């Protein structure tokens, strides 16, 4: 498995800023995107073989609504996740999503579907053997 943090290898780009204002994150902080449709985060990973893997995204959302966003893998839309609010920025949340990966380098992007942008994204964890970070394109 590999746990991908902002500003660590495997992390490519993000809309908005990196921040640490709500305690409870892992690594240095989390991504706080601007409030815009299409706000995104991009990661790059390598997989030893082609199959479906479970990814888990850890996030904060204590805002007034869910912050729906689409998981894109290798330029293909895989699934839209809700990212619900719990009105509690001290309680980080997790959501699991299955993603098809190819052998070799893969891209994963998360893209905001609404004007509230993304939830604050702490990390993405991809489970399974043979997963490592990859260089950014
Ligand atoms: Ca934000
Ligand atoms: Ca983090």
């Amino acid at each position: 498995m590999w746990l991908f943090e902002e500003s660590a290898v495997g992390f490519c780009s993000n809309s908005g800023v990196i921040d640490n204002k709500h305690a409870g994150y892992t690594g240095t902080g989390f991504i706080d995107t601007e409030n815009a449709v299409g706000a995104s985060i991009v990661w790059s990973l390598s997989a030893a073989s082609a199959k479906t893997y479970t990814a888990q995204i850890r996030f904060g959302n204590g805002g007034t609504s869910a912050r729906r966003a689409t998981v894109v893998v290798n330029d293909s839309q895989i699934k839209t996740l809700d990212f619900p609010t719990n009105s509690n920025w001290t309680q980080w949340q997790t959501v699991n999503v299955d993603i098809p990966l190819k052998a070799g380098t893969n891209s994963i992007k998360l893209v905001a579907e609404t004007a509230d942008g993304l939830a604050n994204i702490d990390s993405i964890r991809v489970t399974g053997n043979g997963i490592t970070p990859a260089a950014c394109p």
